[PDB]
Parts: structure tokens; sequence; C-alpha cells
């Protein structure tokens, strides 16, 4: 049950005025992420739709650092012999990795301003 075009259109329109990482944007994006239960691929699509290449790159770097610390510590469900967290989160049998990816994503995007 992935999102459709209308959901993305509403998500972008409702937060057109606000700035990335504002409390309003964080509310709406967090609700979307917690409601649709998407993988990393869909999150990348959503970010490309919402913010430009500059904000995309900044979030990419911040999320790289956050994932770096998180999975360098060691995580309950992460096994580094199978692939990067971006790929484990895309397997529907690793929901723990998917939820960790979602939370790192939202925190990284909130850490912009």
């Amino acid at each position: 049950r992935p999102w459709q075009m209308k959901d993305l259109q509403a998500i972008k329109q409702e937060v057109s005025q606000a700035a990335p990482g504002s409390p309003q944007f964080m509310q709406t994006i967090r609700l979307a992420v917690q409601q649709f239960d998407p993988t990393a691929k869909d999150l990348q699509d959503l970010l490309q739709y919402l913010c430009s290449s500059l904000v995309a790159s900044l979030h990419h770097q911040q999320l790289d650092s956050l994932i770096s610390e998180a999975e360098t510590r060691g995580i309950t469900g992460y096994n580094p012999l199978a692939g990067p967290l971006r790929v484990q989160a895309n397997n529907p049998q690793q929901q723990g990795l998917r939820r960790e990816y979602q939370q790192l994503w939202l925190a990284a995007f909130a850490a912009l301003p």
C-alpha cells in the first residue's frame, strides 16, 4: 500500500510555504513516514519531489553521518555481511532496519536549520 500521486501532491502543497525542518514540515513528514511505512527507495523519491538538489545533498550528508554512527555502534537487526543499511531497509523482512532508516531520515532532515 505505497502512497499514490495524490498523497504526495497533498504533502507537498500543505507545506509549500514552510521551510525544511520547520515544526510544521516535521509534523507532516513524520506523519507520512509513520503512516505509509515506506522503504529507503520511496523516501528518496519523496525527498527528490520535495526539496531541491542542494537540500537533497545536505540531507544526504547528514544522514550518512547519522547512519554511520548508528550502525558503527552496532544495531540489533543489522548484519554488515549482507549489504548497506540502504539495501537491508529495502527488504520487506527487515522491518527493524526500515524503522531505524525512517527515524535517521527524519532526524537528519530536521537537523538542517
